[PDB]
């Protein structure tokens, strides 16, 4: 199925992609596109080059300029978007590691990087944050101050999983404290966004936390 | 993580091959190898081609001639390893709507397809049956006479998964009756292997009626 957008906030709309499993069947993985005034920002790119197609349809069908993008680590769920936009002369972002990850692997690179712990796209709009490894390695998160929106990525885990999901990339006895670190920063958060899943409240980051420490333990 | 083969009966072995998919993580797939002496059969590729390649290998290095697979629907998890049996002239067999589908879809097809509800391999070895549409419009399953193990592949659910899976192919207000065609067989089953999950008992066929009946609702 095709790519799904949604309002969820105030300039702030939720994309979603779909893949299918042999076995399990649908998983979803959602970005964001943020809005300030007419110019639009992308958190993660759709999980294939079609849909990210389709998504820079919706922007400009609006009107929107698509100003950047910020892809929040190197999987493919969460670049592989990145190559169409180069190709539009799109800005495209990620961490340094991101970028140096991605690289290693053969794969299209961002044409911008960033060098710090933070960072911010849109002079402002979206505030980045490296709090460490979890999911993988590189894993950032984005803040948005004006909708008091916490985009989680893939470092959190939305209430309908009991599981870390796809570990093999991570740091399992380091991801409870990375999310530490993002609850220190004493964001007033109202809503969390997943890399896969239903927005929530700030208790997906608690509960990130239960997840992280079971599997820490065994 | 590479293919992982084990014994599950004398001249049985399950074979189990790995995916990973972001946002949920590892899934297994299962398939046969089935044994007459020294010649194998295998019930369902693995997953990709190499681990099909791993396959083969060790059925060769331990002596066996593989003589011919068969896949029990047309999805990838069936599938995968037959262009690389095909490019080894290893004999490779679908039902003729399974090929059928593939072709349709561009996918690589086998070189040998039977025509009716029922086929039989090897010397009385493996007996195929098709019971109608459910996990797709063109799954079949294999019965052991020799071992009673029915393998019945994506059709069939383990205990441990509470839903039907992927179901975007499926007839789910069909599956339950194609499960009781399977049931009208009237097979010694002394064991269940599913194509996703752990090996179980006939049980797996009830689970799997009251799966496709809750969603049939
Ligand atoms: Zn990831
Ligand atoms: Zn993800
Ligand atoms: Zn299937
Ligand atoms: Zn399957």
């Amino acid at each position: 199925k095709p790519l799904e957008v949604i309002k969820i906030e105030d300039g702030v709309y939720l994309h979603t992609s779909f893949k299918n499993i042999e076995g399990y069947g649908l998983v979803d993985s959602n970005g964001l596109v943020v809005l300030d005034n007419n110019q639009a920002y992308i958190i993660d790119t759709p999980w294939s080059e079609e849909d990210t197609k389709l998504l820079l349809s919706w922007a400009t069908d609006r009107g929107y300029q698509v100003m950047a993008s910020i892809s929040t680590h190197s999987h493919e769920d969460r670049t592989a978007g990145i190559k169409l936009l180069n190709s539009k002369s799109i800005p495209t972002y990620t961490s340094e590691l991101t970028k140096k990850l991605l690289a290693r692997e053969g794969k299209p690179v961002p044409t911008h990087y960033f060098k710090d712990d933070e960072f911010t796209l849109g002079n402002g709009l979206i505030e980045l944050y490296y709090p460490g490894a979890g999911h993988t390695e590189d894993n950032i998160v984005a803040w948005l101050p004006k909708s008091k929106i916490l985009f989680g990525g893939c470092l959190v885990r939305s209430h309908e999983w009991e599981g870390l999901g796809a570990v093999g990339d991570a740091s399992i006895s380091s991801w409870a404290d990375s999310i530490k670190n993002i609850v220190s920063k004493k964001y007033p958060i109202q809503m969390v966004v997943p890399g896969h899943g239903k927005v929530g409240s700030s208790d997906i980051l608690d509960h990130t936390i239960d997840l992280a420490e079971s599997a820490s333990n065994k």
